[PDB]
């Protein structure tokens, strides 16, 4: 019944860069992630209407957000996409923090 | 990298109304959006054709956007969820 | 002009074969609606789930998005607990705002 805080990233980028983003999550110690495929978009939160986009959802301890955004920075300065950081609550924070 | 507050809308509606919804985001000054397609769902009318439009906007654009979506959602199925999020800028 | 009200939003990620178990818990608790994102992929503690590799589309990971009043969170999580102790998946609880509490409560 008790809930514990965590952060949740939504990383939206072109499907061709999936391996780069998942490798970056794995190296930072992220314990898991979910990928929503076949997304489409327009502009900037630029995306072309024909781009095959994905959204990577990653629940992470707050201590990993800074290093992850620092890792995604050179990528997002040269490629389309974004990272949305959410506050979430989970019942079992051990599943998400090493 | 500094974190900045934003609002993130999740607008869930029938795919047949996509153009109406994206035109309204365009006309309000929303700079970009992402669409999650081919959704299923349960609502007050029955089961499901549905899409989810994700837009991260400054808080000042929330009110005008909801005011724009109001006649639509008073006559059509669909929901809007407003989230508080943070985004990092260099 | 449009008043906003607080609500909670669950994201429930689980194997598609368990969709009915999850939607039945939501229906029973009085959840008024839900949205399902299908054919997902993901990395779990014991391996990868790749939706596009499944022979039956219904077996792929799904994410059930459910906006619920805060009072339904505890009973729902209590229901999901034995399931997630024996099956793959996660539940993320978010704070959101909505314009029409009656549509959800
Ligand atoms: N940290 C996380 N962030 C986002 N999604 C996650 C996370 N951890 C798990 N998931 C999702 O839950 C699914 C199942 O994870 P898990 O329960 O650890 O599975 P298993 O142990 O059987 O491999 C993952 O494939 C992923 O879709
Ligand atoms: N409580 C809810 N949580 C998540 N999605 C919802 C909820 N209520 C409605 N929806 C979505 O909105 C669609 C239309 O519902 P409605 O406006 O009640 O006809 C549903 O089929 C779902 O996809």
């Amino acid at each position: 019944i008790k809930l514990y805080p965590l952060k949740k990233l939504e990383i939206i980028l072109e499907g061709a860069h999936k391996e780069f983003a998942t490798d970056l999550l794995d190296r930072a110690g992220v314990k898991g992630y979910t990928i929503v495929g076949n997304l489409s978009g327009k502009g900037s939160h630029m995306f072309n209407e024909d781009d095959a986009l994905i959204m990577i959802i990653a629940a992470v301890p707050e201590e990993l957000v800074g290093p992850l955004l620092e890792g995604f920075q050179p990528f997002f300065e040269a490629h389309s996409g974004v990272v949305f950081v959410h506050d979430i609550q989970v019942g079992r924070p051990i599943k998400f923090r090493n």
